[PDB]
């Protein structure tokens, strides 16, 4: 069911290290990859695709933005589903 | 401008719902939930939670997430246009 390349924003990489890691993807040629924030890491999801954008421009799209709440630890959480295509 | 939160750092989540809910009261049909910053988290906290709250009585229109300049820096924001559904 949660399939695609997806990638976790991480609490402990830095949102240029992210950014990084998906034009790695990009230029390999996986066209669309999900960039996923859960909780406070949600701001980060962001963070990262809007610093893609500045240096993508009309390179990069944001496909769509899904927002849902999960379980986790113990209770439910929030997160954040920005999807993005690789635009030629 | 009249019918938009900014979600707030000292304000709780629960207490921006309630700020909808009143506006959606009021016969206000949508309404601009706005988070920038580390406060985007907490926007689509607030969303969750409505839905949680008032479910098939809300829906999402679109969500609009981009960058903008604040204090001669720059800072994310998203947004969501919340529809009453009545
Ligand atoms: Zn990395």
């Amino acid at each position: 069911t949660e399939k695609l390349n997806e990638i976790v924003v991480r609490k402990t990489k830095n949102v240029e290290d992210h950014v990084l890691d998906v034009i790695v993807l990009f230029n390999q040629g996986i066209d669309e990859v999900i960039l996923k924030g859960t909780g406070r890491e949600i701001s980060k999801a962001v963070d990262v695709y809007n610093s893609l954008k500045d240096r993508l421009g009309d390179g990069v799209q944001l496909v769509n933005v899904q927002t849902g709440s999960e379980v986790r630890d113990r209770r439910r959480i929030s997160y954040i589903l920005l999807r993005l295509k690789r635009v030629y």
